[PDB]
């Protein structure tokens, strides 16, 4: 389930890394292949061969050495040779080297990044409406681009047999069978069209259906599709604890948006149960549920489903206090205002030091003199925000 990215430059390495991290990977750029070891392998390793303007033989040697070093410490999973979307550099030498080191029958070259305006049509790269050779990316200063044809570029440095699969054929349900056919026939480099990001999803699904893991070759688009397909477990060390008593439509939508995530757990508070005699045992249960979510790296959303409001706010205050004593969390989000005040009071707070605001409607700071110490606390009034407000709060806590 491990990924190796071998990129030919600084920005390519970073861009691949970012994409992996965004999809839940533990990912690092390792500066010298000589500091690679088994513990660094989970989930992704990125090597920058800094070889775009190097001699072809040097580029080849570095690329192969990166793959070999990863293999030598037990790397197993997927290898992506990150190339320039605009086809600058030692493409053929580096792809051939990576394929040799990978020791599998084929490389899938799916170079497009449609969300960045790079597509592959009939084997040629187009950038924002022009063939690549009618763009700037092709006028030196260091590394000319003499063809928009991926095959033609490759052939400057490698004579490995190639085949192109154009868009209509790419989109067929039998793509994996076609990849297998070409492999069996001795084709080594398979060059695939792409117009939209879904095409890259489809190509990676086909790659995953083969009895070996092909070498992958592409730019940000393919890297993102690979990262997505790995389905990395989303977790955070210090997750948000959210406590929401708001029954507004927008609160439901905000929670629903977070609920879509695999790293979010809801603890639902049946208002009816508050009047039952076993209320305390149920609260103990809800406390346990929240602890289990938070300690296993899920954000935890506690939400309900005159004096009624006060009964509910008091209960949520006591549940929150119970969870804090039982413990984390990375942050505390309280909504609406009645909940914010009831919870603050239950935690012994004397005030709220305001540092700023998230998403134009979520004040944040620290409670003063409370049992949550310097845990960031966020509040939101009932009715405020948009469908992504709570997602914005999750991101805030993830980043700090
Ligand atoms: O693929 C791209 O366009 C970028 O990663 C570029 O190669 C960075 O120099």
């Amino acid at each position: 389930g491990q990924v190796l990215v071998v990129a030919d430059d600084f920005t390519g390495a970073n861009d691949a890394g970012v994409g992996l991290a965004q999809h839940g990977a533990r990912v690092s750029v390792v500066f010298d292949v000589n500091t690679l070891h088994a513990d660094l392998l989970g989930d992704a390793v990125v090597i920058n061969t800094d070889s775009r303007a190097a001699r072809d033989d040097v580029a080849s040697q570095r690329t192969a050495a990166a793959v070999a070093a990863w293999q030598a410490v037990g790397g197993k999973g997927w290898i992506i040779k990150k190339i320039d979307s605009t086809l600058r550099g030692n493409l053929g030498a580096e792809v051939a080297a990576a394929l040799s080191a990978a020791d599998v029958p084929v490389a899938l070259i799916a170079a497009a990044s449609p969300t960045l305006g790079r597509v592959t049509r009939q084997g040629e790269v187009w950038v924002n409406g022009r063939r690549l050779t009618d763009t700037e990316f092709a006028s030196d200063p260091k590394t000319p681009v003499t063809s928009a044809s991926i095959a033609a570029r490759l052939a400057e440095q490698t004579a490995l047999p190639v085949a192109e699969i154009h868009l209509d054929e790419v989109r067929q349900a039998n793509l994996a069978h076609r990849l297998q056919q070409l492999a069996d026939e001795g084709t080594r480099l398979i060059i695939l069209d792409t117009d939209v990001q879904d095409d890259l999803t489809h190509i990676v699904n086909a790659a995953r259906a083969l009895p070996f893991r092909p070498l992958l070759v592409g730019s940000a688009g393919l890297s993102d599709a690979l990262a997505t397909a790995q389905d990395f477990t989303r977790k955070t060390e210090k997750p948000l604890l959210a406590v929401v008593g708001s029954m507004s439509d927008i609160a439901q939508k905000q929670i629903a948006a977070a609920r879509l995530r695999s790293d979010v757990t809801l603890v639902e508070i049946d208002i009816n149960a508050l009047f039952s005699p076993d209320s305390s045992t149920v609260m103990a249960s809800q406390c346990e549920d929240a602890l289990k979510a938070l300690t296993n790296g899920h954000h935890c959303i506690i939400r309900t489903c005159q004096q009624l409001g006060e009964t509910i706010s008091h209960y949520l205050g006591e549940l929150t206090r119970s969870i804090v004593q039982a413990l984390l969390p990375g942050g505390l989000y309280l909504s609406g205002g009645d909940i914010a005040i009831a919870v603050a009071t239950a935690l012994g707070a004397t005030g709220f030091q305001i540092k700023g605001q998230i998403a134009s409607c979520v004040p944040w700071g620290y409670l003063l003199n409370s049992i949550v110490g310097m845990t960031p606390v966020m509040t939101k009034a009932g009715g405020f925000g948009n469908e992504t407000t709570l997602l914005d709060v999750l991101r805030f806590i993830e980043e700090k």
